[PDB]
């Protein structure tokens, strides 16, 4: 085993394949620890989940420090947090996974390049590289900067994004609205009068799946 997994992909490789909470540490330092839940199971595992949206109990409605630091029940709707977003897409080339569940319906989308630039970039979004079921919805929010109600797409749809004007992707939206754009929305797949019952965001190594 590693002593110091940077991901959830060293802390698989480290033997553990139960999907649960997993200690990581950023850039390998044993004082940059971070609990964070591991998909160990979709598409051969090593998934750090940074979003999750299952039952509309937590708010997601919250400020740029909310969404800076993360907050929620990493085992149940919880956001990671920008900043180490920022430090782990940071380590080496990330790829992002998104798993969507809608009354038994199923969509994934994968971005062979996902990365989130530092707070002086207001946490830039990068997404290339498409591939999946749902439909490329994240490009049209490539490059974009994160938006929050306080630093408006954010405060229209009462959500947090890298919004553009507005939005294709809003998995940060209000639980259950299918009012136009306020839902947990991804255009391409169920469009934006249907908010989506599951949805999950999560990152590993490009590399992984050939390590
Ligand atoms: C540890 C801490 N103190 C203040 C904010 N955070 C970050 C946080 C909170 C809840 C869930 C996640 C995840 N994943 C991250």
């Amino acid at each position: 085993s590693m002593p110091f997994p940077k991901d959830c992909s060293q802390a698989m490789l480290n033997g553990d394949t139960t999907s649960g909470l997993y200690t990581i540490y950023l850039n390998g330092d044993k004082a940059q620890a971070l609990e964070v839940f591991c998909d160990m199971t979709s598409d051969g595992g090593g998934w750090i989940v940074f979003l999750r949206r299952k039952n509309g109990r937590e708010n997601f409605y919250q400020n740029w420090k909310a969404y800076a630091a993360g907050f929620g029940d990493r085992r149940e709707e919880f956001w990671l947090g920008l900043d180490n977003l920022n430090k782990i897409t940071a380590q080496g080339q990330y790829e992002l996974r998104v798993d969507l569940r809608d009354h038994g319906e199923t969509a994934f989308a994968v971005y062979d390049k996902f990365s989130v630039g530092d707070a002086k970039t207001r946490y830039k979004l990068k997404v290339e590289g498409y591939s999946g079921t749902a439909g490329d919805s994240m490009a049209y929010h490539n490059g974009r900067s994160f938006s929050t109600f306080d630093k408006n797409c954010a405060l229209s749809y009462k959500g947090a994004f890298w919004y553009r004007n507005c939005h294709r992707v809003n998995l940060m939206g209000r639980y259950g609205d299918n009012n136009h754009s306020q839902g947990v929305n991804w255009f391409h797949w169920k469009g934006h009068e249907h908010s989506i019952q599951f949805a999950e965001m999560k990152l590993r190594p490009s590399n992984f799946r050939n390590l």
